């Protein structure tokens, strides 16, 4: 690995944009010129932690951010620019409450196990006026609007550049389609490890907004944003592998899966309370858990459950929206799973029904309803908080601030209907 | 007491509305000739009670509302109506599920020991624009407003026409108030047997809003109607009396209060969480509990806390806010009242403190910062439960619903900080 | 058989869309990027089929469409994507309840015994405001518009662009005219294989409505888009032929027909109510039948019947609208007819009538007059239920929905006519 600065001579590099994630998923950047880079590489990028969402104080020293030269991604859209993840340092070491250091701490104790994360995302959103009032495509109506070829096509320009410029990023995309609510897409890579995805999740996030911008269009990842669409998933695909690339998960057990596959859905199964807190992270996100469908269970080729089992070798997570942090959802993931396979956890009976018609009759514990609960069950949750370290409480303490915002807010739903009591 | 048939005759009353109050407050009333109302006084009025707040079937035969005839009021604006309040019966018993009927069944085991409670209601309330979307008076506009002298007599049309309906209905009025938020106003009357009290609650506020629209004006009683004032309380004065007339709660001890009424105090700071449920019963309540000042403390002649002790004799609870229902209200005070005086409860030491200054630093009980967790303390209170009989889980039924209804709900809050996520 | 991988190297194909047609004609597709297509082509392509007009359940595996190669089309107006029909696949097996192979399945039948259908298609449309409001040409406005010269020019950019892409794609389009109602047009290819036919119908829709799209206007194959106009046909040619080459309908019987194709006829004339439902598949679809002509009758060079005898060795189904599933529609013409020809079926005698003048006074039965009977009847008609298969069920349920949906709408008329019963 040649260094950024003579990168940047040679492939026209004038801007690098020093980027990392903070607590809350904000892409938080500086745009340095390549002059610069140079010395940023090596000592980072001083930010004041305390402006981010990392739980610091404004008497505390500037977190250096040091960038990852493997990240290095020219902006298709503008390649002048270069953009590079990175881990933000304190006191000359990663600083534990920044969510892409809390994520390689969990993977280099599943590392030292010879244990290796891969996951994929399965990113929807939105494409919507700018304004946010609607969705970007007033003729697209229709009671059944998934998979609609003409609406897809009305946003071929969109998509098909995202797509493109996936391609030569080398990321793998297979398929775009239009999702199950009318403005709602969903653009699929290959999976890869864990840091890989995590990076490019983020990176993702952004280039969709940037080019739906450039298009005049808008994007967004909300959970729910509009009262009668369905919502933003994040469905993860998650597995584990050697260094000697063979994927732990592919067994003779049930579907094709073998011990550690079980135990780790039993970490799953076993901490999905307070799972939820990271990867449903938003007041918004519990929309989606009580449109009914909030109990925990698996699983099977079954788009019905909490987890599904879509082929050997492999768990889906059906769980996290598309608010969830790219780092700390794949860290919380990985903490509970590793505690399952450590402990032998086991996930219980796989249910081979359809939760939308049977799930009444099915008894099973019920993840939390709303953001409060879900904080309290990620509190009472040691394994997994320890897990995370001290981006645990860090991610807490904003959530419940952001509850209480939520609830201070006088709606129209209260006057409504408490104007006359 | 003659029948209302024949006072109908004498009084120049056409009609009758037989009146009773639902679990939510909701006034229920039926507009009958004074031909039908022999009947209907020993028979009761026929209402199918599913469609009302009262937790039954559509499946279950009419409730009967049997008419209190000394409840009686000729409505003072409209004298030509006869309003009565009414116990709801079904099958044969007074319906324990309705809110009059739950009071009088504590009040009879309270005067079964010989303890009848008296209280007096501070019904604070805003006079506002008809379409509810601001105070009646845009020249009340100063920071501080309580007892602003210009605003008060800016209203005096409609504050002293119901004054003086309270004069000659016999209630002893005494002070008219314009209270402490823009467009909020008070008019306090002598306090009475809790029946008596409760009765006069539920007309007052259909007085208040029938004059207040006869005068092209609205009258709200909502806890927190506007995102820029403060709110509506109901504030409750609280006695217990001997049927020989004597003030069980005057005494020798502390601020001339005896060890039933510190007793009493000690069921009120002992059941404070679950009694929040019921005096504070809309998601909207909840506003004004975290507007800091939400821990279980008292008193002495201090408006600072949960509990006030304004003179000898008289306990004031500073919990309930304008949504307390008329009844339920007095039952659950008076239910843990009961509770404390039977356990002889402590209520721990008396605070000669100021809260909004010094609260921080007192150790305390919290009080349920929302309408779910305070429910959930509703139902963990068996003896408060009890001391409601059926209408307490028919009440946090209803209030969950609510409460689910309320987080349903897609808020621009939610829109502006998650759009973006 | 050069491979889609291969063939999107050599003729600069980028994306291709995988598309299938689900029970409401509507198309599905996923936009794959070529560097994809070899996999998907073998394996097919995953669709979450509940999310489609399919009768699954989200608790059911995924489908997948499987490609067939022979119906790429790069899209004349956007060649570097390539379009492609599929056939759904279920666990492992084609998806009897998919059109496509609905049709293929009756093809299959039929070709056992060497009869090969082969129809073309009359797809009347409308060019409509994109809003939908009224037809794109507000000059178009005469009392008898068919074949108008000015309308058809004035549209001429449209039509020509269509044509020639027909001309290239190899189609054999051969005339353009403007229709009966202002604003509707009608572009003919040659008849073909139903197969053939079934995909290219399918793809003409999408194209019309692109090319509509790219011209700021917009078209409707929607049997009855507007109040004061007539609707949209699509009159189907039928004709049975062996492999040798030779056609089965051509015969020294009346008007140049055989017993094999009288036959056919007789299984049109025994089926014509339960066919009714399939090729008149929507509410608005009955409009047409309500206008007289709605008795089931034949023939002769004649445009007034059911059924036409254009020519030797021919028929014409003057039954289908605009809405006819381009899959289903062959596949219930033929099943129905291929039980003409087993069970010697006899159509009756031909009526050399026009009966629009002396309709009235013939003496045959009656098609169903809106969708509920028209359900009724293909359900009651247990040969072409059977014939259809699975589609059939599954196509009856969805119309029982939309049935419902539609009577469940309260309308303007309504309101008009009940306001004051
Ligand atoms: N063994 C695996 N481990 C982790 N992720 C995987 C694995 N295999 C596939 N994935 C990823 O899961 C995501 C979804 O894959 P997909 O084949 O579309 O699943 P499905 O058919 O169930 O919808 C993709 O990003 C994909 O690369
Ligand atoms: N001994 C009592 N028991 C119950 N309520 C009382 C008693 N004495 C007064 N009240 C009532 O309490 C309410 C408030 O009285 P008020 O004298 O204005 O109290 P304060 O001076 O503390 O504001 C009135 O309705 C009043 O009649
Ligand atoms: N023998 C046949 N079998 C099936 N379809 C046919 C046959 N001959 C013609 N067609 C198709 O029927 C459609 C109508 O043909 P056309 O010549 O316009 O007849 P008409 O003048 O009666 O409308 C055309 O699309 C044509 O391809």
């Amino acid at each position: 690995m040649t260094d950024l600065a003579s990168i940047a001579r040679e492939k026209g590099i004038e801007f690098f944009l020093i980027s990392f994630t903070d607590l809350l998923g904000v892409q938080r950047a500086k745009l340095v010129p390549a002059r610069a880079i140079a010395d940023m590489a090596v000592n980072g990028a001083g930010f004041a932690g305390f402006a981010a969402w990392l739980d610091m104080s404004p008497a505390d020293a500037d977190i250096l951010a040091i960038p990852d030269p493997e990240s290095l991604i020219q902006l298709p859209w503008k390649p002048s620019v270069g953009w590079l993840a990175a881990d933000v340092h304190f006191e000359g070491r990663p600083f534990p409450k920044a969510p892409r250091v809390a994520l390689k701490s969990v993977l280099a104790r599943a590392a030292g196990k010879d244990m290796h994360l891969k996951h994929g995302v399965e990113c929807e959103f939105f494409l919507i006026q700018p304004d946010g009032s609607a969705i970007s495509d007033p003729a697209d109506t229709q009671a059944k609007p998934c998979y609609d070829q003409d609406a897809l096509m009305r946003r071929f320009d969109v998509i098909a550049e995202i797509c493109s410029y996936m391609v030569d990023l080398g990321w793998g995309p297979y398929q775009n389609d239009h999702e199950d609510a009318n403005g709602q897409f969903e653009m699929n890579w290959d999976y890869a490890d864990a840091l890989v995805t995590a990076d490019r999740h983020a990176f993702f996030k952004f280039m969709v907004k940037s080019v739906a911008e450039r298009h005049g269009l808008r994007a967004t990842f909300m959970p729910k944003p509009f009262a009668h669409l369905t919502g933003n998933g994040c469905h993860t695909h998650l597995s584990m592998w050697t260094a000697a690339g063979d994927n732990l998960f592919e067994g003779d057990g049930e579907l094709g899966l073998s011990p550690t596959a079980y135990a780790f859905l039993g970490g799953l199964i076993g901490h999905a309370k307070g799972l939820t807190a990271v990867v449903n992270p938003t007041v918004n996100s519990y929309k989606r858990l009580n449109a009914s469908p909030n109990t925990i269970t698996y699983g099977g080729n079954n788009r019905t459950h909490m987890v599904r089992i879509p082929d050997a070798g492999r768990l889906e997570l059906r769980l996290p929206d598309g608010a969830a942090n790219p780092y700390l959802m794949p860290a919380a993931i990985l903490a509970a799973g590793l505690d399952g396979i450590e402990t032998q956890a086991d996930p219980g009976q796989r249910l081979d029904i359809d939760m939308y018609v049977e799930g009444h009759s099915v008894e099973a514990e019920q993840l939390p309803l709303n953001l409060l609960d879900a904080v309290r069950a990620l509190e009472a949750d040691e394994v997994l908080a320890g897990g995370l370290g001290a981006a645990a409480a860090a991610f807490a303490k904003f959530k419940r601030a952001e509850w209480a915002d939520y609830k201070s807010q006088l709606t129209e739903w209260e006057r409504r209907t408490t104007l006359d009591c």
